[PDB]
């Protein structure tokens, strides 16, 4: 819909773009991208440029796969930041095999199937506002990216005023010209933390809005002598940057989480939905939250989720429902972070969605009490189950659930697992300068 | 044809030309020159330049010897790049003894002779499409190569954003301008690491492309203060840059390689041209890789086609043939590295595809299993031979090869040889620090 071919070789003469960015995405969410110059659309729009596939799989491909790109016309966009003959296009596309079929294990087309699937059940769209929360650090002379933030500023403050700086507010400005659309942003928590929430839109283009929001920043922040990083836990004992996920489904261009008389203004379907998330929370997280990094910010302490539970407005709540309902009605999962893959982000959250309404699951007790307060023990009284809090417990979890290990495949699964367990055993084989200093001296 | 004297006469005034470059290689791929004002432009066209073709030998001339230089009209290129004055021009010209006959000893001559020995055979063209990597270092005060990668970037990942330095879409743009006609580019698998691949064309066409672009990318490198080297393996443990060759033999302006009438689609000359490759493997790998460094990139592991066969897919096959056909049938030879003389390239892989062509030469089973997964005498079990593993190993077996010799000629084996049995020298002489590292206190 959005823009047609004829819109598109017209726009690339017009604008003067001289470079194509083919962009794609691999499996740890990684922004890949090969790019070829203008001199070569025909053959781009035409769905014939081969790059290697096995690329998708990151660090842990073994053999080349030649794969196909095929570009989605509707996220054409023009980067105002031009080269010194002409400016640069980007292009968001999806990987098919050699033969015809799409690639399997290509995070995109993963997510247009379980959406496909959506829509086997009746549901029109799956719509996202994301609250993915950034770190603004400084750098040396080198480029080297150091430890000191841009400012000390705290929660809901006045950021870097606009006599300097203010990488958030051009980080802002630069985003409204390409067509965004941005709810409000603020300074967060800590020092140098900044935020940016999105105003929701349908998965896909959630998904691809929310890598785009990651590559503008990294760039308009580098611009200013900074570097911006989604690290879920940068610094021991700060606040960590998470990136909240605002959902809700509808059915017939109309809110389904939604309903008059019901309790709480919830249908069967908000209902059921929400107890599914719960069913397979524990599990699914191994997604949601791909690094070692991660659950050093999912330890109790700042405000971060560490308990499966919703709530009307409690502390650090793992599923908030906003105090807005009939069309703005949507459930908050606060645990995912920037990390965090996007695509299989939402193809998992989608699934224990879906897995709750096709089993009509009973949505246990909601605790309106505060869930940290509780000692250690009335914690299993109102069977509130904490998470898991090593890349390793949230592996073995999501390694059994059947429904996760449906809503990946057997492609993009498998390999998945393997790039984690790597990365996990590098982790537990590592000597860190904690151990050292800790045990050197003391035994 | 491409330009007439009458032509490029015209160019030269309109565009102000003020100097130009009388380029050539030497028997090592290096590029030399010699230059002249724009007023010695009639001089040059009328091919009476002398210069002193010993140079060609490199550092292992001895006597000087006149020599004359025929520019290649069709090779005429402004270089985007002015001087103070005006603008700088050039050709690439080929090497005549001071009586009007071709110099044997001209790299780009024995290309010429080996292209030659096509046409006897019954061919029209012979095509390549260079897949060409590169690193890039920062320079320190004194404007001289550190050992900073200019990025930390991995395989195909998007390379520096588009907002500051960004060589690789620098140099892709840049060589658009000249003509030249860029297939697509990534980021490569280390950190720094760099490739920009070509459209296919005859040999010298392409041989002509791939030194001019080793020129233009030193130069925009230098430009952001980088240095952009070709080297096989500039850091142990970190992969290494190689220049896979995508080859097909033509004949009547059709791909002699394909075939619906046989195995895989491949013509009965394809698999004659793979089967005289294979004779020759290990004896033209002292010419494909001719640095004493080439070969500490052949040490399996960082994926590198450390063995000699040809299959649908593998972790570095030898011999490949990509998923695409048609008249895109071709045979990529994936051993040759950026560190290869051109014009001594294709000398030797055009002779190897020709005697398995001419001499109705068998290929043999290519190993569709992964071959590295294979054990020094469970690889014995099939025919599959490693290559050299020093310089010194693929030079004797070099030597002992008819048909390689004979590909090159009498002066260019000749001369070859001397320089390259003077590097392992230098070499095996030397004593490097690790030598010290490791014996100077163990005995
Ligand atoms: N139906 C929905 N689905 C997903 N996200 C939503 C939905 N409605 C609102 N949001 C998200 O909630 C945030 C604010 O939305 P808004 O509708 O203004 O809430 P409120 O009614 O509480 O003011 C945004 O970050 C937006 O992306
Ligand atoms: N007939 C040919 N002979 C030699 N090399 C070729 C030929 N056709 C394509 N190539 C090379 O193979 C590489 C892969 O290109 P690709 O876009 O897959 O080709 P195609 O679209 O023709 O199948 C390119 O770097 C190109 O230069
Ligand atoms: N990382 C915390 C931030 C707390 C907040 O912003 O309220 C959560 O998630
Ligand atoms: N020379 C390496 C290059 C690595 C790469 O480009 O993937 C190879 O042959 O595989
Ligand atoms: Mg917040
Ligand atoms: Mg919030
Ligand atoms: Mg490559
Ligand atoms: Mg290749």
């Amino acid at each position: 819909a959005k823009y047609t071919r004829e819109d598109i070789e017209k726009l690339v003469k017009e604008e003067n773009v001289k470079y194509i960015r083919l962009q794609f995405t691999d499996i740890l969410g990684t922004i890949k991208n090969v790019e070829i110059p203008v001199s070569q659309l025909g053959k781009a729009l035409d769905n014939k440029v081969m790059f290697d596939g096995s690329s998708i799989e990151g660090f842990v491909r073994i053999e080349e796969s030649d794969m196909y790109l095929y570009p989605d016309l509707n996220t054409f966009v023009i980067f105002p930041w031009t080269a010194e003959k002409g400016k640069v296009a980007r292009f968001i596309c999806d990987i098919y095999n050699p033969d015809g079929t799409p690639f399997e294990g290509d995070p995109r087309n993963n997510l247009k199937r379980i959406l496909k699937e959506m829509e086997d059940l009746g549901f029109s769209d799956f719509n996202l506002g994301p609250e993915p929360e950034f770190f603004l650090f400084k750098l040396d002379e080198k480029g080297e990216p150091t430890l000191e933030l841009n400012d000390k500023g705290g929660y809901f403050d006045l950021a870097p005023t606009d006599l300097g700086e203010n990488c958030r507010r051009d980080i802002v400005l630069e985003l409204e010209e390409m067509g965004f659309e941005i709810e409000a942003s603020h300074h967060e928590v800590a020092p140098g933390q900044h935020e940016i929430d999105f105003k929701y839109a349908g998965a896909v283009r959630s998904c691809d809005d929310i890598q785009t929001f990651k590559l503008v920043v990294k760039t308009i922040a580098r611009k200013h002598g900074l570097h911006a990083t989604f690290m879920p836990k940068p610094l021991f004992g700060v606040n960590g940057s998470g990136m909240h996920c605002n959902l809700s489904l509808f059915k017939n261009g109309v809110n389904a989480f939604f309903d008059e008389n019901a309790d709480l203004q919830l249908s069967e379907t908000a209902k059921h939905f929400i107890a599914g998330i719960v069913k397979h929370a524990t599990s699914f997280t191994a997604v949601t939250n791909p690094t070692v990094n991660s659950y050093k910010r999912l330890v109790p302490g700042y405000e971060a989720p560490c308990y499966v539970a919703w709530s009307a407005q409690n502390r650090s709540p793992l599923i908030r429902i906003p105090a807005s309902r009939g069309i703005s009605t949507r459930v908050e999962v606060r645990s995912v972070d920037p990390a965090a893959n996007p695509y299989l982000a939402l193809s998992v959250l989608l699934a224990a969605g879906l897995d709750g309404i096709k089993n009509k699951l009973e949505a246990p007790a909601p605790i309106d009490r505060n869930i940290y307060v509780m000692s250690k023990e009335e914690r299993m009284e109102n069977g509130i189950v904490d998470l898991p809090a090593t890349l390793a417990e949230a592996l073995e979890e999501f390694k059994s659930n059947e429904v996760m290990v449906k809503a990946l495949g057997e492609h993009l699964f498998e390999h998945f697992i393997e790039a984690k367990e790597i990365e996990w055993d590098m982790f537990r084989t590592q000597v860190h300068p904690w151990e050292r200093e800790q045990y050197m001296s003391q035994y």
